[PDB]
């Protein structure tokens, strides 16, 4: 694979997002690094416009699956790395159960030796007193399975999964994710057999950071094929 070789070592990552949720406009800049050999991501995000109007956990999935660890026997199913360096467009609709939805469009590609994720996010129909605008979500994150299938019609993939956000009262706020990825370049990509990604994430704070921010440590491994 052409793109596979670009991930054998530690790669710097930049994430830039502009969002608008129910009229609340904000921007976030993130920096870190990824080491696909171990399916590892380490990043720090800062809301550059002031206070983030939604809970940080709700943006984790929007903030580079090319850093997932694909076992050697599954390398032929790694669409994400195969689209590099030209990259791919990643689009999602995230439905927050009994609340609003986010629609995102992102471009993930290399700029020099840096992997960049540029995102535009639009959120609508959120309840002012719901778990999102009411900031009722715990500052933590669960482990999930991300299901991937080929989309030959677009020379890309379709992805679906359910994120579980813990609510402060002990309940759970479901966020159903529907996703599509299509290559930016015209080169060939790896269309995969059905499989999934096993994820885990830990959220923390930089004790010396006074700006609204999130520190993220994440591990992801592809599975479902033996």
């Amino acid at each position: 694979s052409k793109g596979e070789e670009l991930f054998t070592g530690v790669v710097p990552i930049l994430v830039e997002l502009d969002g608008d949720v129910n009229g609340h406009k904000f921007s976030v800049s993130g920096e870190g690094e990824g080491d696909a050999t171990y399916g590892k991501l380490t990043l720090k995000f800062i809301c550059t416009t002031g206070k983030l109007p939604v809970p940080w956990p709700t943006l984790v999935t929007t903030f580079v699956q090319c850093f997932s660890r694909y076992p050697d026997h599954m390398k032929r199913h790694d669409f994400f790395k195969s689209a590099m360096p030209e990259g791919y467009v990643q689009e999602r609709t995230i439905f927050f159960k009994d609340d609003g939805n986010y629609k995102t469009r992102a471009e993930v590609k290399f700029e020099g030796d840096t992997l960049v994720n540029r995102i535009e996010l639009k959120g609508i129909d959120f309840k002012e007193d719901g778990n999102i605008l009411g900031h009722k979500l715990e500052y933590n994150y669960n482990s999930h399975n991300v299901y991937i299938m080929a989309d030959k019609q677009k020379n890309g993939i379709k992805v679906n999964f359910k994120i579980r956000h813990n609510i402060e009262d002990g309940s759970v706020q479901l966020a159903d994710h529907y996703q599509q990825n299509t290559p930016i370049g015209d080169g060939p990509v790896l269309l995969p057999d059905n499989h999934y990604l096993s994820t885990q994430s830990a959220l923390s704070k930089d004790p010396n950071e006074k700006r609204d921010h999130m520190v993220l440590l994440e591990f992801v491994t592809a599975a479902g094929i033996t």
